[PDB]
């Protein structure tokens, strides 16, 4: 896997853009809008400029200021080739707002809008003032390129313009230094258990629904408890009741991790029954998994308080390394439910409601840890516990997977 950024490609693009620019002499806005007509096979464009008449080809791809009226040094009016200058500002205006919204085409015509003559990119460029914006209009333009090519995939992530080149689109992980994770292919977050085409149905169904738990009430003193991590080992502070239970399911710790407690698991109404069920698990551990992303924050300031006093840098570092398994882990659980949901009660499907089961408690003991009981531990007894800790976490999902892996190999369940 290579990284590369948005001004990469786009710098990338333009090495392209320009070498085809003989015989075109067409600037660099043109040929990219020809080169996406013939959507970027070179040769198959080329071709169909000799031995036809263009003018069809091109068809087939199509004092004061004007804008805010007032007069302004001559060094403020930026002009086009069609004969019209206005302010730099009423420019990024006029190009923000045309940019932001509505989905629009690749071009950007003209302010006055009859004198379409459309505004070449690099000029498009100079003229936003706006940094965030400009990311976009690289990433708008560029978007044939990548979307065109092969091996070339968009980083799955919304703030994120960074776009990952690999050799061949083997449906792999790749790590974008976003630091985002995701399945290649399908470009959404790296599902190791599951399936595209089953990880895509929920997609549409997840999104069926028209209708997530920030709060819930302890069942023994019954008192009202926020969720703020982490792991779902639940102690409520009240004088009351030194419960201890569990968050996904109401029910008490720690008959989790004993083989007596499942946390795993007219007729019309029976189906979004068990959906809720199993949606509830999914978007419960994305919420644990979110308050997860923060220890990384603090990690560094573990790391850097521990070492000054004490250790090296090659000693503190497994220190990211559970934060990073923890991470792991914790995403590989969620999409287990993708797994789980559809897969139905076959003498495999009990098999791997162990191994799972075994996992979440896994996680629940590292996530637990690392959150509160951590800090309060001696530097000598605390890199024992994490390490012995995400040992058995990294040994489980091998574990796990090393079953889905051979479960998909000749066909168990669906
Ligand atoms: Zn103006
Ligand atoms: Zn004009
Ligand atoms: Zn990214
Ligand atoms: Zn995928
Ligand atoms: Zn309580
Ligand atoms: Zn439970």
């Amino acid at each position: 896997y290579e990284v590369l950024t948005a001004e990469q490609i786009l710098q990338h693009m333009v090495e392209c853009i320009r070498e085809v620019n003989e015989v075109i002499q067409n600037p660099a806005t043109i040929t990219r809008i020809l080169l996406s007509h013939f959507n970027w096979d070179k040769e198959k464009l080329m071709e169909r400029y000799f031995d036809g008449n263009l003018e069809k080809l091109f068809a087939e791809c199509h004092m004061p200021c004007q804008i805010c009226y007032l007069n302004y040094p001559n060094s403020y009016f930026t002009g086009l080739e069609c004969g019209h200058k206005f302010c730099m500002q009423c420019w990024s205006e006029y190009l923000t707002t045309k940019i932001m919204e509505e989905g629009m085409g690749q071009t950007i015509s003209c302010p006055a809008h009859g004198c379409d003559i459309l505004v070449d990119d690099n000029t498009v460029m100079r003229l936003i003032t706006d940094s965030k914006v400009k990311l976009k209009y690289q990433h708008l333009i560029t978007n044939s390129f990548v979307e065109c090519n092969r091996l070339l995939k968009w980083c799955p992530a919304p703030d994120c313009h960074h776009v990952v080149k690999v050799q061949y689109p083997d449906a792999k992980p790749v790590r974008c230094k976003c630091g985002r994770q995701f399945c290649f292919n399908c470009g959404e977050n790296w599902h190791d258990p599951v399936k595209c085409k089953w990880l895509k149905k929920w997609i549409k169904k997840c999104d069926d629904d028209s209708e997530a738990a920030n709060t819930k009430e302890c069942p023994k003193c019954h008192v009202t408890i926020e969720k703020d991590g982490g792991c779902n080992h639940m102690v409520c502070r009240n004088q009351n009741c030194k419960a201890e239970f569990c968050w996904v399911c109401l029910g008490p710790w720690e008959p989790h991790g004993s083989a007596w407690y499942n946390c795993n698991r007219e007729r019309s109404r029976a189906a979004l029954q068990r959906y809720l069920f199993y949606c509830n698990r999914y978007m419960n551990h994305m919420q644990s998994l979110r308050f997860e992303h923060k220890l990384y924050a603090q990690v560094k300031q573990k790391m850097e308080e521990m070492q000054q006093h004490n250790m090296s840098w090659i000693e503190v570092q497994f220190l990211k390394k559970a934060v990073d398994v923890l991470c792991q882990c914790r995403a590989t659980l969620m999409y287990t439910y993708v797994f789980a949901f559809y897969l139905k009660k076959n003498n495999q499907s009990i098999i791997f409601e162990n191994n799972q089961a075994d996992l979440e408690n896994a996680t629940e003991v590292l996530s637990g840890y690392l959150e509160r009981d951590i800090s309060q531990d001696s530097l000598q007894d605390i890199k024992q516990k994490v390490q012995d800790k995400y040992r058995y976490c990294e040994s489980r999902r091998r574990v796990l997977l090393q079953h889905v892996h051979e479960g998909y190999e000749k066909d168990l369940w669906e």
